[PDB]
């Protein structure tokens, strides 16, 4: 009742409109995009014509994807070279502990919400191990292994190599410094390009979401995850940030708002990574030393929203199948949904492809994934926002916990 | 009558032979190549054997293509970082204005010469836009998009990215300088390699042209463009250079002679770019700051000879078809032939592939391109020389017009 | 009798076990690998399951292959920039003379051993020439030409380009130094990663050899080459090193032992190159200036063991065919087996693929290669050890012969 009477003052909206021009434009892009897409929905237009329509949104995807490679490689090489090897292990343990806990908490919340509301696989593990260790760095930049090398950048392989290379340069001293300085100039220069890409974003988001918007049991399921992601995203994660930092978490979420709205549009944790960087480094004022450490790793392994969706959908398909509830086999679901969360790449429709792991483990048929394909796209847009939000709050949490190591490196 | 009596003095030919050793060798390579090719023309030898024969000319192509990538990327990153953002816009406006005017003048001359002597397409625009914004920089270095990613370097995508990256580094100051210095050493080092490639050029040009030389209406057509390119190339463009600089243009053409003779052999504006660089920077003494700005851009968009050929061939196929002459539809030909000129890549047989755009716009059948395929190769060799000559004179024109901006950067 | 009574002292084995922990572990990996492979040999397991089994050995291959590219490119660019152009020709002549002589001596020894114990092709030359001059440097990093561009790094193309680039930077002075320093930091940093890869090697070698171990005339043939490689490897090459340096060669072989045991496991001169570098630079204390000069070149052209195997197998298939012994045609075998040695890439099963050249030249049928395929893998493991051992002793021989040039560069 106190904040309500405070809200009626009609104070400073002209200053807000002037400052938040771009932020409000992308919000308007979502509003206009939903309106346009539903207006143009009666489709006497072929999928070829759908591709033609969504083209302005496609150029935004090419623009964002462009920067992913120089962004990850320069961030981890400089970031890990900036820190002392032992401090990097400390920072790393903070990240890993935060990642596993938040993913374990999301999968438990996900299982509880479905148990209340009733709405080869070995080759996958070897392909993952194969990608952690790329045989060629030039090819790793635009191809991933799939048992033989499918198209699309091997983010994980580059994440791992850049880290080991970063540690090596840190151990080289002065001889190493030249290369650390080379990669620092390349990071800031690609960060300077994401400033340009940001002005195109409202035009892109409008067309990217408008194009995608062009039995009843699958209906209740969509409502389950959406509710589950609001509990984790807007209630679980903020109180975690508040409990650790003692800072207002909803003001932090306001800073990374452009990153969430772009995640909602692209449905890629990797594509929105350059914008998550711009938001945290600037708007939230997070340290570059730790955003370069947390964000490229969080974008591929820290998938809180995917984990919640993996558990929900693994139990949802079992409802139709009338599969028996085993006290020990539900434990395998929480284990494999956390496993698939880490595994699944930060790219669209990667959630559904990793369901093969979680469906096999329990003993459910993998061909049931076909039922969940139709509605997936909308749940993917939301799942991505929670996967990004986790890396953003994760950076804020780690930065706060690692202030001693950061103050030592600020000596000179 | 005064220059004629002056020419009879038999003075300084031994000094000319000693100095112009390489220049005269490549001229002799064309003379020996035409003789050898016609001598070996009776072909009881398969296309496989033709490939075997033309192999010394193939090694020259691999050698020149090799350097294109480090040459474009280092030239635009340093070149645009060297200049103040506002001066880069001034230099840019001079280039764009020169490019569009010369291309508009060539297409008008081309249309006049044919109207006196009577001898999907949307997917193309989207593919071009897609290539201006590459989704992966490593893949952009050896692949282009074609609706899905065909082989062959995306020169345009790299031209655009290098420019935006160059502007970014220029805005970084000292932090940026390291990377600008890194790309400056990489430019001069690859420029040092083109000095070596130049000694192989006479052997390559000989075999490259000899291999290619191994109804009657298509006969008069070939004579139309050849005459049209001599009017534009040796009369239109030199008087433009003279009107702007007041310097003798045929002495400038003498400096870039090795670049034209290599264009005549390869039929690629991109492949002869490292040699156009060596000729302008040295022989013509043009500024590196502006050759790095003009030449990589001119090689892909400034296609004067292609534009003249596009107009000539669009009207030539209509002669056979007896297609009606519309005052407003000839205006669409001048517009789409200028459009295709900009579009068409600086690689062999790219002129004929972009005829699809100009034939569709008017309302002529695209399957008529098959008639023009046989004679094309020879017209392509000449068209390329005019496309290169335009970038060479264009550099000389811009350098002269931008002497104030260049004198400011020479302060220290 | 003097070294025998000296060996009975039971002195310093605890110091040896502590120091040579890793060296003895990889030896134990071979012992355990042979035992495990023969134990698991009864195969009710498919080739798919064989791939699953050999997976720890596959990760070692991806790890070693990863570093090959930054290792070759940084070694030759810095190495050749470090030296004066004339000194590089001197060092080069020492290498080339050593390479051709040792390969000529191995093929002569190989021919003698078989003549005592009786147990298109033009397209190949053009493909080699095409690869010496790559048309694209980014593609050269992960593809080779095959008449059109097959997968797998073009080591030769990068070896050649890095050398020409190294010479260019050396001729640039100070402007060049930045890039030389850039590539020096990148060499030491990738050399710092091979230290990590080395700890995985015993686990990898165990599984790499165990997986591969899972008429009678082809039996005697295998014994011929194995004996021939022991004569060249353990008798011919050491006395050559002793005659040149006057240093004990079997103490040198002890230093590069990890490199030979890894060659025995991988059967790739290129994959074991980062470990041959670590052994020579450290264990044998060879100069970085010359290991960067000798080793990347030796890994592809200096194939002593392959040459001996090429001669042995070219004459062995003629035994079955009862092909006539011509005094002049045996001279063509020694010539083409030396030719194929240089040609054949430092990768597994490359020896048998280049037999096409040596079988055609004499007049034997190329389809006979099928008979030698079954036993090849084991002979390849040994052939590789002799191909590596040659580069290792070659570095030691060149370093010793070039001490004047090295002492001049140590001035400052
Ligand atoms: C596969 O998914 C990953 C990769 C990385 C991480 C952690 C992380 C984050 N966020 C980053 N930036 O660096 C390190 C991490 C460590 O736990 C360990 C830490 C580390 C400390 C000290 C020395 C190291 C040497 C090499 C590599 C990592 C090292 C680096 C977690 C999961
Ligand atoms: C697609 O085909 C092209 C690309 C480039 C150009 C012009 C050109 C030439 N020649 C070069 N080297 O740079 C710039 C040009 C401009 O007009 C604008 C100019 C510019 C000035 C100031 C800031 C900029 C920031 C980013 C990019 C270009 C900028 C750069 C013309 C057509
Ligand atoms: C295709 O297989 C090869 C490539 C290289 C070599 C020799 C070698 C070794 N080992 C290395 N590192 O460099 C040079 C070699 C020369 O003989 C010549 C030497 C050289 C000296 C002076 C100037 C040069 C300029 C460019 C290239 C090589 C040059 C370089 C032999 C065979
Ligand atoms: N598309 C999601 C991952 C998923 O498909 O679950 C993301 O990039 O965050
Ligand atoms: N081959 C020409 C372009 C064309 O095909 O018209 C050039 O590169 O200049
Ligand atoms: N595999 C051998 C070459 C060969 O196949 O003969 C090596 O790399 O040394
Ligand atoms: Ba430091
Ligand atoms: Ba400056
Ligand atoms: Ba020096
Ligand atoms: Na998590
Ligand atoms: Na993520
Ligand atoms: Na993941
Ligand atoms: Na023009
Ligand atoms: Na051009
Ligand atoms: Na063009
Ligand atoms: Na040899
Ligand atoms: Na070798
Ligand atoms: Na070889």
């Amino acid at each position: 009742a106190k904040k309500k009477v405070q809200n009626i003052t009609k104070e400073d909206v002209k200053s807000f409109l002037r400052r938040n021009a771009l932020l409000l434009l992308t919000v308007l892009a979502v509003i206009l995009g939903v309106v346009l897409g539903f207006l143009l929905r009666p489709y006497p237009l072929s999928p070829r014509e759908v591709k033609y329509f969504a083209f302005p949104g496609e150029l935004l995807m090419r623009m964002l994807k462009m920067l992913i490679l120089p962004l990850i490689v320069s961030s981890l090489i400089t970031g890990l070279a900036s820190l002392d090897a032992k401090a990097s292990g400390r920072l790393g343990m903070r990240a890993v502990v935060y990642y596993m806990s938040t993913t374990i908490i999301a999968v438990v919340l996900g299982i509880i919400l479905v148990l209340i509301i009733h709405p080869e696989v070995l080759d996958c593990f070897l392909d993952l191990a194969r990608n952690i260790f790329p045989s060629n760095l030039v090819s790793a930049a635009f191809r991933s292994y799939s048992t033989q090398e499918v198209e699309g950048m091997n983010i994980l392989g580059l994440v791992v190599f850049s880290m080991v290379f970063g540690f090596a340069l840190g151990k080289m001293g002065e001889q190493g410094q030249l290369l650390v300085d080379f990669f620092n100039s390349l990071n800031e220069a690609t960060m300077k390009l994401v400033a340009i890409i940001m002005w195109y974003a409202p035009l892109g988001i409008l067309f990217l979401i408008a194009g995608k918007i062009v039995g009843g049991q699958l209906g209740m399921y969509m409502v389950t995850v959406i509710v589950g992601l609001v509990i984790h995203g807007l209630i679980v994660l903020p109180l975690i940030y508040f409990l650790i930092t003692r800072k207002n978490p909803f003001v932090f979420i306001a800073g990374i708002l452009q990153a969430l709205i772009t995640a909602l549009g692209t449905s890629s944790s990797s594509a929105t990574l350059p914008i998550t960087f711009k938001c945290l480094e600037e708007n939230n004022g997070v340290d570059k030393r730790i955003t370069r450490f947390v964000l490229p790793v969080g974008a591929t392994i820290n998938m809180d929203g995917t984990a919640l969706y993996e558990a929900v959908a693994a139990i949802f398909i079992a409802q139709v199948n009338n599969y028996e509830l085993d006290f020990g086999q539900i434990i395998t679901i929480s284990i494999t949904a956390t496993a698939a969360s880490i595994g699944a790449a930060g790219i669209p429709q990667a959630g559904l492809v990793t369901m093969v792991i979680v469906l096999t483990a329990v003993g459910l048929p993998t061909d049931d994934i076909t039922l969940i394909i139709a509605v997936d796209w909308l749940l993917d847009r939301f799942r991505t926002m929670v996967n990004v939000l986790g890396d953003a709050l994760g950076a804020g949490i780690v930065e706060h916990l690692s202030r001693k190591e950061l103050e030592k490196q600020d000596a000179e």
